[PDB]
């Protein structure tokens, strides 16, 4: 009870503590200094956590990487059409 | 077996993808744009991410955090110390 709790406390503070800089990112299209590859390896091993909550059955793992996902792969998105303009 | 190889697996890519910018702020010092507060709810979140690990005997999810721990907190200290130059 207290433990999961413990996931949603930490799931909370780590996914939002930077959410405002993706949120602006997305905002203002602004993708300059993004790296492509670090953003595609990072996808890859929050899907993989995906993977790992469902087979651990953490709630606590699994919400804070779909969330992460939500916020990760838009600005990957916005970093490819912008490199893709030059 | 195949399951803590694949959280293995997802820490290795979540920690790794950008910590060539954390490493690179320890080099440089160079700390401009990084929130004192914005950090410290991220350590807050990576504390209680370890206690969930001890709590849920979840290794992938303990070596995950503890890494980014001493990749955040020297961070946040250099931080604090050019913040305090001023
Ligand atoms: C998130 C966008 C990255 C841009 C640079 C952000 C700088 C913040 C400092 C370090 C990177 C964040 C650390 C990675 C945060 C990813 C969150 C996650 O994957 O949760 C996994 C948990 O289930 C297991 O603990
Ligand atoms: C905006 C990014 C693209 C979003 C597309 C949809 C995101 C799908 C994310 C995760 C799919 C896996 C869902 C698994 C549910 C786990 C629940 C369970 O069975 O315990
Ligand atoms: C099973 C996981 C499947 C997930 C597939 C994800 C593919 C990407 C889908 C949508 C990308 C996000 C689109 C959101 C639009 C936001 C506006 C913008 O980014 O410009
Ligand atoms: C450079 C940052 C400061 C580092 C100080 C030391 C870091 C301590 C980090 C975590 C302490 C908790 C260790 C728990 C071990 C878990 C093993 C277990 O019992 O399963
Ligand atoms: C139980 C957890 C206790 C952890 C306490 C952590 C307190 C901070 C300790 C050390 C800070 C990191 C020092 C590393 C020096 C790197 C050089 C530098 O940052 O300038």
């Amino acid at each position: 009870d207290t433990i999961l709790l413990t996931g949603l406390f930490a799931a909370f503070f780590t996914t939002f503590a930077f959410a405002p800089q993706s949120i602006k990112t997305i905002r203002t299209r602004n993708t300059e200094g993004i790296s492509v590859v670090m953003y595609i390896m990072f996808l890859t091993g929050v899907i993989s956590w995906i993977a790992y909550g469902i087979m651990r059955s953490d709630f606590a793992v699994l919400i804070a990487n779909i969330v992460t996902l939500f916020l990760a792969a838009p600005v990957l998105v916005i970093t490819l059409i912008n490199r893709r303009k030059k």
